[PDB]
C-alpha cells in the first residue's frame, strides 16, 4: 500500500508547503507516499484513512489529544517545531526523509 500522510495546520495554509515538498520528494524519488493538507478541526472523521499525521507548527498545543485520537487506529502522530519544519518545507529530500524515518 501507498503511505498516505496528511499534514495539518490551523488554517493558515502552511500544511500545504509541506504536503507539496514530501509529493515532490516521492515523486522524484519514486517512493509510494502522498501527501495531503488540512485544517485542523476538519479531519475527526478522515484521520483514519491516514498512516502518518503531521502537525504543523502552530498546532503544537494539539498534539496529546490528538495523540488520544490516534490510539484506536495506531495511527503516527509527529509535531513539530518552526525552524524544523520551514527547513522541510524548503527541501523535497529532507521532507520525505521525514516522512519515512517516522513511520518505519
Amino acid at each position: 500500500k501507498e503511505l498516505k500522510v496528511l499534514v495539518l495546520c490551523a488554517g493558515s495554509g502552511t500544511s500545504a508547503q509541506l504536503a507539496n515538498a514530501i509529493n515532490e520528494g516521492a515523486n522524484l524519488t519514486e517512493v509510494r507516499v502522498i501527501a495531503n493538507s488540512g485544517a485542523y478541526g476538519a479531519h475527526y472523521d478522515i484521520m483514519g484513512v491516514y498512516d502518518l499525521i503531521i502537525l504543523a507548527p502552530q498546532v503544537r498545543s494539539y498534539y496529546r489529544e490528538m495523540k488520544v485520537d490516534a490510539e484506536r487506529l495506531g495511527i503516527q502522530i509527529v509535531a513539530t517545531r518552526g525552524m524544523e519544519y520551514i527547513h522541510l518545507t524548503k527541501s523535497p529530500s529532507k521532507a520525505l526523509q521525514f516522512v519515512l524515518e517516522h513511520y518505519q
